[PDB]
Order: C-alpha cells, then sequence, then structure tokens
C-alpha cells in the first residue's frame, strides 16, 4: 500500500498539469478526480483518507476541500518554516535590465528547512537578505539548483540585479507568471552572472562543511557569501486552504503555498493501473484516440446533444468534452471554421425539413471555438494529427470520417466509431443544409438553370436564385442562396 501512494502521485501529477491548460483547470480538475481509479479504487476516496502529502496531491486535496499541510513549495522545494515570522508588503525594484518589478517583500528574521528529491539545505533569512544556506546534494546540479533557489527566495538587491534581458515567462496557457517564478525562471536558464556577482568570503573551520565557489568548485577557504555545503545535512500540521480559479492554493494570509508551476516534472511508471475516464486524458494515447473518441462520445450521447444542439446550442458548443478536439484545430484557423459551421447549423435549424445526422455529427466538434466571422466557403476542415494535416470533407466521406450510410457504420481512421440508429426526423429530400454557407443544395444537376458555375461565382447572386455549381469533380449539383 506503499504502491498506491506512489501510484496516485503520478495520477496526481497528470491530471493537474492537464488541468491547467484547460479552459476551467479547477472544474476539469475535479472532473478528472471523480474520474479516475487507482487499482479498482476511486481516486477520491484516496485522497480522502491517503495521508500523502506531495505537491500535486495537495493542490487534489485543496480542491475537494481538503486540509494539506501549511509548507510551501518553491522551485521543487518544499519549505517549513522552524523558527520566525514575516509580513508581506509590496515593493518595486529594478533589474538589471532596468525593467521594472512589483515584488510581495517578506520583511521578518525566519528559519526554514527546504527538502527536495536530490538535496535538502536549512535556510536563515532577513528582508531581503540572505544569512546562511547549509546545503547537502547528490551532485553539483542538485547543490547548484538549491543554491538558487534561496537565492532568489532571499529577494536580495544582488539578484535582482543580476538579471538579463526582459522577463516575459508564461506557461502553457499563455499566462505570465508572478515575478518571484520569473526571476527563478530566469536563473535556472543561467546562473553564473548571479553567483558571480553575489559575494566571497572566507570561511571559518567546521568540521563536515566546506565551501563553494561560483563555478561549484568546493573550497576549504573561500566560500560564496552565506553559503555552505554540508555532508549529512538534511511536516505534521495541516491547516484549511483556498484554491482559485488557476490552482494557485493560498493561506488565511493570503501566501501561495502551491500552484502548476510548483509540479515536478519527473514521470514515474506506475506499480498500479490508472484508469482515466475523462474526456480531458484521451489525448494520452494521440490525436488519433482524440478522434475516435470524440466522434464516438457523440454517438453515445446523442439523444443529450440532438436536443441541446437543437434548442440551448450555447452549453452545447462550450462542452468540456470538446477541448481535445479542439487542440487539434490549428489554432489560426479554428474561430473561422467555428464560425462557418455554426452559421452551417443554423441554416439547419431555420429550414426544416432538412436535418441530417450525419452532418451534425461530423462538424460538430468544430463549433467549440469562439465563433471568428469569415466568408471562405471552406469545402473540408482540417486536423493536424501528430504534425499532419488531415481533412475532413464537409460533403461526403474521408479518410478521417468514413460514414457507411446502409451498414450506418462510422469510421474514423479505421476505428469503428459506432453505429447511427434510425430517426424519423431524418430528412428524405436531397435538400443539403449544411454545406454552403448562405446556400441550399437541392440534388442533382438541372440544365434548365444554366451551366456550371464554380464557388467562387456564388457571391455574383443575391437574394436566392436558383444555379448549379461544380460542387467537386464532376460532381455538379444545383444550389439556391438565402
Ligand atoms: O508569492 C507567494 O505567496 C509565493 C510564491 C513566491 C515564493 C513562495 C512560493 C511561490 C511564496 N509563498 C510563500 N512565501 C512565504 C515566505 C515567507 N518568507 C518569505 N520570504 C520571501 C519570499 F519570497 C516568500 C516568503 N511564506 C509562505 C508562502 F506560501
Amino acid at each position: 500500500n506503499d504502491d498506491i501512494d506512489q501510484s496516485l502521485i503520478i495520477a496526481a501529477r497528470n491530471i493537474v498539469r492537464r488541468a491547467s491548460v484547460s479552459a476551467d483547470p479547477l472544474a476539469s480538475l475535479l472532473e478528472m478526480c471523480h474520474s479516475t481509479q487507482i487499482g479498482g479504487t476511486r481516486m477520491v476516496d484516496i485522497l480522502r483518507q491517503n495521508p500523502t502529502e506531495e505537491q500535486a496531491v495537495d493542490i487534489c486535496k485543496a480542491a475537494m476541500g481538503l486540509r494539506i499541510s501549511s509548507s510551501f513549495s518553491f522551485g521543487g522545494f518544499t519549505f517549513k518554516r522552524t523558527s520566525g515570522s514575516s509580513i508581506k508588503r509590496e515593493e518595486e525594484v529594478l533589474t538589471g535590465n532596468l525593467q521594472t518589478l512589483k515584488i510581495r517583500v517578506h520583511e521578518g528574521y525566519e528559519e526554514f528547512t527546504m527538502v527536495g528529491k536530490r538535496a535538502t539545505a536549512i535556510l536563515r533569512k532577513a528582508t531581503r537578505r540572505l544569512v546562511q544556506l547549509i546545503v547537502s546534494g547528490r551532485d553539483e546540479q542538485s547543490i547548484a539548483e538549491a543554491i538558487i533557489v534561496a537565492m532568489v527566495f532571499s529577494q536580495e538587491d544582488c539578484m535582482i540585479k543580476a538579471v538579463r534581458g526582459d522577463l516575459n515567462f508564461v506557461n502553457r496557457a499563455n499566462q505570465r507568471l508572478n515575478p518571484m517564478h520569473q526571476l527563478l525562471r530566469h536563473f535556472q536558464k543561467d546562473a553564473k552572472v548571479l553567483f558571480q556577482n553575489w559575494g566571497i568570503e572566507h570561511i571559518d573551520n567546521v568540521m563536515g562543511m566546506v565551501g563553494v565557489l561560483p563555478d561549484m568548485t568546493p573550497s576549504t577557504e573561500m566560500s560564496m557569501r552565506g553559503i555552505r555545503v554540508s555532508k549529512m545535512g538534511v511536516s505534521t500540521e495541516r491547516v484549511v486552504v483556498s484554491i482559485d480559479r488557476f490552482l494557485r492554493v493560498r493561506d488565511q494570509r493570503g501566501n501561495v503555498l502551491l500552484s502548476p508551476e510548483e509540479v515536478s516534472e519527473t514521470h514515474g511508471t506506475e506499480r498500479l493501473t490508472i484508469t482515466y475516464s475523462s474526456s480531458m486524458m484521451w489525448e494520452i494515447n494521440g490525436p488519433e484516440s482524440v478522434l475516435v473518441n470524440t466522434y464516438q462520445w457523440i454517438i453515445r450521447n446523442w439523444e443529450t446533444v440532438k436536443i441541446q444542439w437543437s434548442q440551448n446550442p450555447t452549453m452545447l458548443y462550450n462542452k468540456m468534452e470538446f477541448e481535445p478536439f479542439q487542440s487539434l484545430v490549428p489554432k489560426a484557423i479554428r474561430g473561422q471554421y467555428s464560425g462557418f459551421v455554426r452559421t452551417l447549423f443554423q441554416q439547419m435549424r431555420d429550414v426544416l425539413g432538412t436535418f441530417d445526422t450525419t452532418q451534425i455529427i461530423k462538424l460538430l466538434p468544430f463549433a467549440a471555438a469562439p465563433p471568428k466571422q469569415s466568408r471562405m466557403q471552406f469545402s473540408s476542415l482540417t486536423v493536424n494529427v501528430r504534425g499532419s494535416g488531415m481533412r475532413i470533407l464537409v460533403r461526403g466521406n474521408s479518410p478521417v470520417f468514413n460514414y457507411n450510410k446502409t451498414t450506418k457504420r462510422l469510421t474514423i481512421l479505421g476505428k469503428d466509431a459506432g453505429t447511427l440508429i434510425e430517426d424519423p426526423d431524418e430528412s428524405t429530400s436531397g435538400v443539403e443544409s449544411a454545406v454552403l454557407r448562405g446556400f441550399l443544395i437541392l440534388g442533382k444537376e438541372d440544365r434548365r438553370y444554366g451551366p456550371a458555375l464554380s464557388i467562387n461565382e456564388l457571391s455574383n447572386l443575391a437574394k436566392g436564385e436558383k444555379a448549379n455549381v461544380l460542387i467537386g469533380q464532376g460532381d455538379v449539383v444545383l444550389v439556391m442562396k438565402r
């Protein structure tokens, strides 16, 4: 039952990481935790009774209104205050790149332990001043990680002055990181200016403790100011917290104890099966599994989908289940697809007797994104699966979308998305109301209305005239305007 904690952590990290790029991360996070199982058992039942303290596991607990440890995480280190106190106060600072940052400065004298995977440390600090850091670690990278984190955490001015270049770090949701994570990211990328301008001191002789120079060389004579490396150098109060929309967890006094930027990037492999049900975890098996599941999901929920489509489309379009598919749509074009498809849907609602089940299913995931309006008459819509742009044809079949009108079996890149059931609202006349934006196809080629136009000269017609248009290769049909 150590194997549960191990697998609960793997599952919580995945879920938080997925949640934070979603539209509503707190909503997505709870949805996925109620969705998931760890070896037969509901995740949310393991979270209510398992005492494991880890960054992602605690974000989840916070989301379920549970109580978690008051320690906080910064740069992957768990800080536990061992003595002292501090007050918050807001300050503006000028970096070494003459950028202006508004920082939440802490004033007071404080002692902390910092605990990490590959190094731990004891830290003493005061207002904008590091007083002492004793760090022990597996190798020079680990020690250095700890030292960088303590240096940014001290908030000292020479750290601020050590910035080069501008700080514009964002997360995957393109949201700016708060300034302390701005500075920490900048120095995690390269720390030599920071180490060289920090300052050097002669050191006293103490058993089991050595100095460290700006190039991570050990020294029995000198050391970076206030820093020592030790050899043997090396948690139970739980409090009520608040979790806001973007999963930043706070304590009563408004300190951010945990956020998604504090989740470890390590990706281990479970020793118990983890089973995600959420649509959010479809992408686990590649964009192909996204597409199949999207269309599969629509078939299985057809009865609720068909009536929300018919009377409350706003809530249909905004559903959580359509976010994964939306990733696969080029961000440049997705809004104009959405605006194209929503109009075609509205034509099918307004012009009655022309309900097409296969067509609604095909285009429905494209209406998720915000409707930007265009006038291009898309003949196909594109989704990128592993870097290549596959196309769904607005009219007819396709490797991506292949429906079989007799067997009624829908196929998605090969795999069987299901089978459609007989629906009386299905139109029997050949009128297609959801292929051409602003136009209605009325069946086969009829020569008495003229010879075949092409699609770019449909604009030269106005207020519902009746023309034949070359829709494909050889395929000619009769199309009227609204
Ligand atoms: O801004 C916050 O509230 C966060 C972000 C910036 C550093 C910590 C981790 C992320 C900080 N969280 C917390 N800081 C502190 C905190 C105490 N003394 C400090 N001196 C400098 C500092 F910088 C933060 C602190 N206490 C509890 C926290 F929970």
